[PDB]
């Protein structure tokens, strides 16, 4: 009853969990650099890009904790970011069809005398797709909101045959933890 | 639990205290350049000399958990670092003397998943010291390795009226709060 919380994240599914652990928090954001470095692992950059986030906005609430986060879609060591274009998405797709991939999300917590950082991996498991099924869904224009070129929900949810982790977490957001790293402020 | 844990500590303190948690671990070797840029906080650089302890010793055993910390005697927003075995003991001993100050300790864990920083702060009340009983207390190089000239261990207890905070968090290293944050390890 000390820190007021802050989310800094322009998320509707950020926002849409986060309102689960029934916490009175405001929603703040400031642009920083999504530069991702070559040689580096994914887990280091989803963590440092979460990091990032949450710091330019603590930088200007000193007394405040604020939320960071970041998700990336991955498979074979490639991660797959948004399409640039609706051809794009249809290739991400093709890519992603009747296998698996991971979904790390990157969660981190500011505060002027406490600190914490984290990432969460799901593995999510794909059935066949078909170019009606890719091109149809890609009408939507969901695809072309997200990382991987696709929800897992709405519409998205038909692909996915299974996970193996917090959806959640594939969602944007792992609350189960977030929830519990709060408890340490 | 699935990672080793490590101490990046010299500290025979912070290693009595962390046996304290009956987990198996293991203490290793830092070389990290103590250089604290002016322009920060106390509470800032602390935590972030804690972090580069930690990240040294975890770049090296990336597989591990691992601890750093470090302790500041600060008073009034002026912090007193170790005498380079001089009057530097003895003078700052006048300083703290008859009134508190603050000690503040860092603790950093890092994990390629996890990652945490915080810092816990104590207050100190001293009684008035006199000169017979400071350079006593400096011929036992006691009060030459241990920042602010004191050690609320062994002689220097004398000189302490009372603190408010957490005993071990004045003598390196806040084993209660660092066990809770390991519970999340
Ligand atoms: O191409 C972009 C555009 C924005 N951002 C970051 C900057 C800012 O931190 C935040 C603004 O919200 P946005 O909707 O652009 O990104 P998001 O990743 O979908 O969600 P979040 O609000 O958590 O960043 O996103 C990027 O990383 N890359
Ligand atoms: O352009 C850059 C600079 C740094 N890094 C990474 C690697 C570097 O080791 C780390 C710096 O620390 P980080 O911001 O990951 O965490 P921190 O130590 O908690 O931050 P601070 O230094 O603000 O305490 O960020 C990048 O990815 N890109
Ligand atoms: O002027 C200096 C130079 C270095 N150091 C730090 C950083 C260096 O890595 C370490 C070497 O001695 P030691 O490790 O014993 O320091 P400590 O402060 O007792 O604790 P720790 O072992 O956790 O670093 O001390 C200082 O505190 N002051
Ligand atoms: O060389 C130094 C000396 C001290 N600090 C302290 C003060 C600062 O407030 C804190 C956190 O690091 P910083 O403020 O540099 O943030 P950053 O630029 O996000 O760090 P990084 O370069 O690791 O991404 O560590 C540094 O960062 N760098
Ligand atoms: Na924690």
């Amino acid at each position: 009853m000390t820190k007021p919380l802050i989310l800094a994240s322009q998320s509707p599914r950020r926002k849409e969990l986060l309102d689960l652990l029934q916490l009175p928090y405001s929603i703040i954001v400031s642009e920083v650099e999504e530069k991702l470095n070559r040689n580096f692992s994914p887990e280091e950059n989803v963590q440092w890009l979460a990091k990032q986030k949450a710091k330019a906005v603590a930088d200007l609430h000193p007394h405040a904790i604020v939320i960071g986060a970041d998700t990336m879609v991955c498979l074979d060591g490639e991660c797959l970011g948004k399409p640039q274009d609706q051809e794009e998405a249809a290739s991400m797709l093709r890519r992603l069809s009747g296998r698996s991939h991971s979904v790390i999300t990157a969660v981190s917590i500011q505060a002027e005398n406490h600190s914490e950082t984290f990432y969460d991996k799901t593995e999510v498991a794909f059935w066949s797709l078909s170019e009606e099924e890719i091109w149809t869904y890609i009408e939507t224009k969901e695809p072309m909101d997200k990382a991987g070129a696709y929800g897992i929900q709405g519409r998205g949810a038909l692909f996915v045959k299974k996970i193996d982790g917090d959806y959640y977490s594939v969602m944007g957001l792992p609350i189960s933890k977030t929830m519990r790293a709060l408890r340490h402020f």
